[PDB]
């Protein structure tokens, strides 16, 4: 028993996927990049590859999952793969809906939030930090608009 409720709408002028662009500089400590988009009412799994240009080396990669609803975070340097794990609280990701992912730095370790709800954390795997500059995002989803700015502390 699955059906869908809501119903996909494709035809407006936007990025789309695979989505492999630079940014105009090397991003790194105290920048936040964010990811604003929608998920797919039938979307299967996206996933968010961020390498550095520089020696193409994947220092966080981010790939959700919805099926079996479970969240896998690995990095991929010197053409290895590390460990994936598997463990969360609960998936809020969800398809036909509208997910934010928030990634800040804080010269310590590569933080992951979603829609202002943290999930899970990852060090900084890489040492590097302003190598990152080249941005790769895959999957099933629908990709509105990608920002990135310092981000001040008021509080």
């Amino acid at each position: 028993g699955s059906s869908g409720s809501s119903g996909p709408k494709s035809g407006t002028p936007q990025l789309s996927l695979p989505f492999a662009a630079r940014l105009n500089t090397p991003m790194g400590p105290g920048r936040t990049v964010v990811v604003k988009g929608e998920v797919n009412a039938n979307a299967k799994s996206f996933n968010v590859d961020l390498l550095a240009g520089k020696s193409k080396d994947i220092a966080l990669h981010l790939n959700p999952r919805l099926n079996i609803k479970a969240f896998v975070r690995n990095s991929f340097l010197q053409e290895s793969w590390g460990e994936e794990e598997r463990n969360i609280t609960s998936f809020p990701f969800s398809p036909g809906m509208y997910f934010e992912m928030i990634i800040y730095c804080d010269v310590r370790e590569f933080k992951v939030a979603v829609n202002g709800v943290h999930s899970l954390e990852y060090k900084h795997r890489f040492k590097e930090l302003s190598s990152i500059d080249t941005l790769e995002i895959n999957g099933d989803i629908h990709l509105l608009e990608v920002r990135s700015w310092s981000g001040p502390s008021s509080g």
